[PDB]
């Protein structure tokens, strides 16, 4: 009922910590493996402890990747410790995270069941904070490779966004190879379909694309339970890819015969009430060639998050906006004269 | 109501004619399009009606190999023709085939929401035919590359069984590049999840052991909807894939890690009292070399469908089984000799 166990504080000191924690539940499954719910005793704050097995014979990927992490959309690391589970004879990792109520998941299907879509605000909003999430990972080379609604956790009374599940980021490094298997069904870039291991951080972009279409569209853009289903999907609204975009995604697949079909306009895509500006933005990540893909960072600056750098921006709640514009020099280096869109003049 | 085409037959001259039919309704989406049930009315007989999108540029490959079948475990093509469709000034080409009532997912699914496991019987007769489909088609050198539940239809009170959607098949030839992205998730061999454009009629072999072990298991055996999930999964029951047995599926893959994982002994995976036999064949279809796998023809030949062979088998309706030992000598091509156990003394 009161569990104790020794930690490590995810970021700060190195020094090992008495933990205490209670109300202890499942609140997930996984192929990664088990997350908990539970409350900490002294702080009664809420946590979610990610569960995983930890291969004995080299460093953890992940708990590497999430200790070097600070930002403000990003899910925190409180602790991290080390016990024994469910199979015999293994060492599993616990990530101690900040517990977040929602996930873009959960509440996109909210409104899917209404009949509705999220509105506009709020996906500019999230949107928003996850490229800003992106720009801060991708500024020291890492890849998140799973962006998906699930794993974008939501705070609805604030309206802030944290990414979570860094099981699959990896720092990616030209000349070393990737696996192209990672990435989930729908969210996944052409070059992932097409098996390349030399693919870029940009495969995030069009995860993050794919998001964006969802909410406005109340659905996936390119579902399919293989990837020529999903294929078909892409090639029905970008049209088919022409050889020298197919070379910049796979060069293995350049002389593939792929179906003939004219691009179905953006505006037709989506339903009437969705705003010129957020299609423009959807246009701009979801292309083929990984490289004409807007950088997070640049997405940030796009004209559909205009609304959010307006000094008169409310929320519907009434509540102020989070914290949009405290950019760090870190988060700026990919294009530091951004900034002046970026910050406007009412936050400098 | 009454709708009238014209149409060539799927065999014979290159000879349209006019077709009647009627009872018109939907079964079926995808991708590809739209399928419909419907009957003819001058012999009464129902057909499905698959509708694809056709390409004016190059000849369609589908149709083309279905002309081609001639088998009693693959859905005849009845007729074929062209019309008008969703998208406005765009040629639709319509396979008429022969309607079969049922298909293994449907079933699979009935009885898996009932927490109850098909009798073996029924799994030796869907699978046996399964194979036997798989090594006349491979035998042309044509490999189906989308293996699924819902891709093999049966006749209930028959219990034939009949392979259909030639959509991703194709003629395989050594050292020439396929897409790694066809088959659908969970049947998709370890090869395709590497993202292999070098790769063998052995994938289907590996796609037939994943619907064996789900007919058996009551649930598919290699879930996930990431790549890396799916792989995990394979792993916890194959065991880490050595260098070589890596070297085999992909090169490209060798130097990356996996989870150091021990194999999990194969009788332990299924319930107790499953068939020892249907846990071996399993076995010999699960491999990851891909060139360790049983051929169909080997597969149909093995122990587990002795019982196929028993002059006193029947159906449990009470009615005799199809015919599953009228091999003809394109069938038993690959391997001549197996006839001796494949045609039982009864039926020569
Ligand atoms: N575990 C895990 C996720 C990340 C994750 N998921 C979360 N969910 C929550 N809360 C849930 C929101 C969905 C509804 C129930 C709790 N909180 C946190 N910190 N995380 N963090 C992963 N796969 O890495
Ligand atoms: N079209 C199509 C499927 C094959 C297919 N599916 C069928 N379903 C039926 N009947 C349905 C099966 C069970 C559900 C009711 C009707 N009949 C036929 N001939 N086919 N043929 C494909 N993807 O190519
Ligand atoms: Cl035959
Ligand atoms: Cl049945
Ligand atoms: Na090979």
């Amino acid at each position: 009922k009161v569990t104790t166990v020794v930690a490590t504080p995810g970021q700060g000191p190195d020094r090992p910590q008495e933990v205490s924690y209670t109300d202890t539940k499942v609140i997930g499954n996984g192929s990664f493996g088990v997350v908990y719910q539970a409350k900490l005793c002294d702080s009664g704050e809420l946590v979610a402890i990610k569960k995983v097995l930890q291969d004995k014979r080299f460093k953890n990927r992940e708990l590497q990747i999430m200790r070097k992490l600070d930002h403000c959309n990003i899910v925190r690391l409180r602790y991290f410790f080390y016990s024994s589970g469910e199979k015999k004879d293994e060492v599993y990792l616990n990530l101690v995270l900040d517990y977040v109520p929602e996930t873009v998941y959960r509440v996109a299907r909210h409104y899917s069941r209404a009949k509705q879509t999220l509105p506009v605000i709020y996906v500019k909003l999230y949107m928003y904070q996850l490229f800003r999430s992106l720009a801060y990972i991708h500024s020291f080379g890492i890849c998140h490779r799973d962006i998906k609604p699930q794993n974008l956790l939501l705070d609805p009374d604030t309206a802030v966004l944290k990414l979570c599940d860094f099981g699959s980021a990896k720092q990616l490094v030209r000349g070393e190879p990737n696996v192209s298997y990672i990435c989930s069904r729908y969210y996944r870039a052409p070059e992932l379909i097409f098996g390349a291991t030399d693919y870029t951080s940009s495969i995030d972009v069009w995860s993050a694309g794919c998001v964006l279409a969802e909410l406005l569209l109340g659905q996936p853009i390119f579902p399919g339970d293989s990837g020529v289903d999903q294929l078909v999907e892409i090639i029905k609204v970008l049209g088919t890819p022409t050889r020298e975009q197919i070379r910049e995604m796979n060069p293995n697949y350049t002389e593939f015969k792929f179906p003939q079909i004219k691009a179905h306009p953006w505006t037709k895509v989506f339903r009437p009430r969705t705003p010129p500006e957020a299609i423009a933005l959807c246009s701009r990540l979801l292309e083929y060639t990984p490289t004409a893909r807007l950088t997070p960072l640049e997405a940030c600056a796009h004209s559909f998050f205009d609304e959010l750098r307006d000094p008169n921006v409310k929320l519907p709640n009434g509540r102020d906006t989070p914290a949009l514009f405290n950019f760090t020099t870190q988060e700026l280096s990919s294009n530091p004269p951004l900034a002046t869109i970026l910050i406007p003049p009412h936050a400098r």
